């Protein structure tokens, strides 16, 4: 600390970071960026990758959402145990990243032509974190071990802005309909889960969602 | 050893842990899968994502590359000196994700059309690194700090499978070309890149590159 997040108005890809930094108990700074300031080109040819978001913890400045997930999962201790429940944390971290890929696909490029083939085969996508809570003591606890990690913070959003998409597409899911209600009660997570600066916000920068 | 790898029977997304894994000393078991027993389902039934990479070290199983990578990487201490190090790793690691994304879309659903506008905009997807490099030590060393890291080798292979679908792409790069030149010298991985175990496995399963 102290932090800072640099991102456009929306949820999107920092979503999953801001709820891990309120949960956390941790302050952060936000500096928005329109589409007109970033039209202008100068901030963006500043951007190792030309991309938002761009994130600060002191003299540190890091760019990649998965990336600034993974070092505050380090540096406040959100990311397993051991050496052996750390691989498992990247490896539900990846397959969070896959599909959100796919989502972001469908929400940019193919709305409406793509959305009922693509709600169709979300069951399938939905099964592997299904069986992941079916094999960690029951589904009871966390994604991966006793104690949360930063990627519960991704799948999270991940479940949450796929139940704006396609209203019970839980339902057929035990284990991830139980873990998104648990989750969503922790109390700091759940005080800012209700707050004018995430509800306020579009989920995507095209309005779809 | 205690590591087995299972893939196709390409280099494909296997070819930067097969790299480090040489360069590092370590023996592997390959378990390779045709098109024909993928065909058959069964396999593809049992793993978490229903694909492949799938790499066992004793009894823990793992899927998904970038989490094989981050693995030995902790295991093998290739992840950084220390907790700053480490979140800049991941940084250079998951610019080389973006870029591989968008080249094995080019390869497998693209190649014929997009071929030309793909190799146009190179240079620029190419620029970061040079800069990272320009930002340690003069580019004399590794992409980040003093000692090479698991995303050496995941960079290394996207530049290299980069000179092959656009050769000379790297001339416009002193920095990333010397890099190139310094790292496929280190001895054991060296004698890797020139054994049939990697140079008689396309680099793609449709044949293009
Ligand atoms: N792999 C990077 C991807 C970052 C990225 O896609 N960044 C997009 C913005 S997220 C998606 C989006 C698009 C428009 C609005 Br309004 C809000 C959010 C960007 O900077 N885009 C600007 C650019 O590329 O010039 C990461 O995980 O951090
Ligand atoms: N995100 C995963 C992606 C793995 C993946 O795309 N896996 C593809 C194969 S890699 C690319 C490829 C494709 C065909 C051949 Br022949 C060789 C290599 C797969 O299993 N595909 C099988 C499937 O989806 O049924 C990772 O990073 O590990």
């Amino acid at each position: 600390p102290p932090y800072t997040v640099v991102y456009f108005p929306v949820r999107g890809r920092c979503a999953a970071l801001r709820m891990l930094l309120a949960d956390q108990g941790q302050s952060w700074k936000e500096e928005v960026v329109t589409v007109e300031t970033w039209q202008e080109g100068s901030l963006k040819a500043s951007c190792l990758y030309g991309q938002l978001p761009k994130f600060q913890d002191g003299d540190l400045t890091l760019y990649q959402s998965n990336t600034i997930l993974r070092h505050l999962g380090r540096t406040l201790g959100l990311y397993g145990k051991d050496q052996q429940e750390a691989a498992l944390v990247d490896m539900v971290n990846d397959g969070v990243e896959d599909l959100r890929c796919k989502y972001i696909s469908l929400i940019y490029t193919n709305y409406e032509a793509g959305k009922d083939d693509y709600v169709k085969a979300l069951p399938g996508q939905l099964k592997p974190f299904e069986t992941l809570l079916s094999q960690n003591q029951g589904g009871k606890t966390f994604i991966v071990g006793d104690q949360i990690s930063f990627a519960d913070y991704n799948l999270l959003d991940l479940l949450l802005i796929h139940e704006v998409l396609a209203p019970g597409c839980l339902d057929a899911f035990p284990l991830l309909s139980a873990y998104v209600g648990r989750l969503s009660a922790r109390p700091k997570l759940k005080a800012f889960l209700a707050s004018p600066e995430y509800v306020n916000l579009p989920i995507n920068g095209n309005g779809k969602q």
